[PDB]
């Protein structure tokens, strides 16, 4: 019993975590990552973006990449590929550029050709454009949509398709797994690339959540839904759920039920595939600058033993 094989019974194809490569040299962080009972699947926080992969122009760097899917490998667990084309974590020589719209899409392109040719058949799953909306629901102006306009969207797409025609190709983002103009802008752009006659087959929801106030099993489940009845399939892509520290009792009990819903909301949701939290220890969990007085985001505390959310999560999956 874990995380994973309690997902699975309930028809999700996984429940997973990301990790990144200076946490591999951790062995007994090591060890649990690859308790396939608890994680089925994974994804490399950082070592697939383009700065990684790209970091001068045309000259690819996948040996991080590459050692991520290794250990999945050597594992049996999924594999879900992030990032293609994003606003962050871009290299100078695209976002400071010199561009015009045949140049950036050559260059974006060649980037996508490249690595998704790279890791064809190796992923289940690539988050193919990332963060495309402002939180108005305005398109976020990246040196991307200012050259190229919104057809740099079902470009992307149909780009990763044509170098791997069968991987999942999903929009991911934040902040669209309540209602409001920036989940309904990214239902907007799933019927968009569908449109313009491009794959698009999931949306991935990031879920990075705050503790007391995540949105509702009921909320999350409806707007799950609101993607789904597009004809895409769904994915908690980036799930945590920071606190306002300190740590107390009482938060990791609220934490816990935060969790739970999601985990729920998910196996409530015909086409909901799947849960990956953004690390699975607090001791390597996201927490950048703009979140100080924020932490503890996991299941697992720094020191790699379970808190409260491990249970919520397991109770929301069923078991
Ligand atoms: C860039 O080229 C694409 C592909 O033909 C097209 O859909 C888009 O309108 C163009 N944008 C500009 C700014 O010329």
């Amino acid at each position: 019993a874990g995380l994973n094989t309690a997902a699975k019974a309930k028809g999700l194809k996984y429940f997973g975590s990301a990790t990144d490569n200076p946490e591999l040299t951790d062995s007994a962080y090591v060890a649990q990552l690859s308790n396939t009972d608890d994680f089925g699947q994974i994804t490399p926080g950082n070592s697939m973006k383009w700065d990684a992969t790209e970091p001068s122009q045309n000259s690819f760097s996948f040996a991080n990449g590459d050692a991520v899917v290794n250990l999945a490998n050597k594992n049996g667990q999924l594999m879900r590929c992030h990032t293609l084309v994003w606003h962050s974590q871009l290299p100078n020589w695209v976002s400071s550029g010199s561009w015009t719209n045949a140049t950036l899409l050559a260059a974006m392109k060649n980037h996508i050709t490249n690595v998704v040719t790279h890791y064809k058949g190796k992923c289940y799953a690539w988050d193919v454009v990332n963060e495309a909306l402002n939180e108005d629901g305005t398109f976020r102006n990246s040196v991307f949509y200012q050259i190229i306009g919104p057809a740099y969207i079902p470009i992307a797409f149909a780009t990763a398709a044509a170098a791997d025609p069968d991987v999942k190709l999903y929009y991911n983002d934040y902040n669209i797994e309540y209602s409001g103009a920036k989940a309904t802008a990214a239902q907007n752009i799933v019927k968009m690339i569908k449109a313009y006659g491009a794959k698009i087959d999931g949306v991935g929801l990031q879920a990075h959540f705050i503790v007391g106030s995540t949105p509702s099993q009921s909320d999350l489940t409806t707007v799950l839904k609101g993607y789904t009845a597009l004809g895409v399939e769904v994915a908690y892509t980036e799930l945590d759920i920071k606190m306002q520290l300190p740590s107390t009792a009482a938060k990791l009990a609220q934490q816990s039920t935060d969790f739970q819903g999601v985990a729920a909301a998910c196996v409530s949701t015909t086409g909901c595939v799947g849960v990956t939290i953004w690390d699975w220890t607090d001791k390597y969990s996201w927490v950048p600058s703009v979140f100080q007085g924020y932490g503890a985001p996991l299941p697992w505390d720094e020191n790699y033993v379970k808190k409260p959310a491990y249970d919520g999560l397991m109770a929301g999956l069923g078991a």
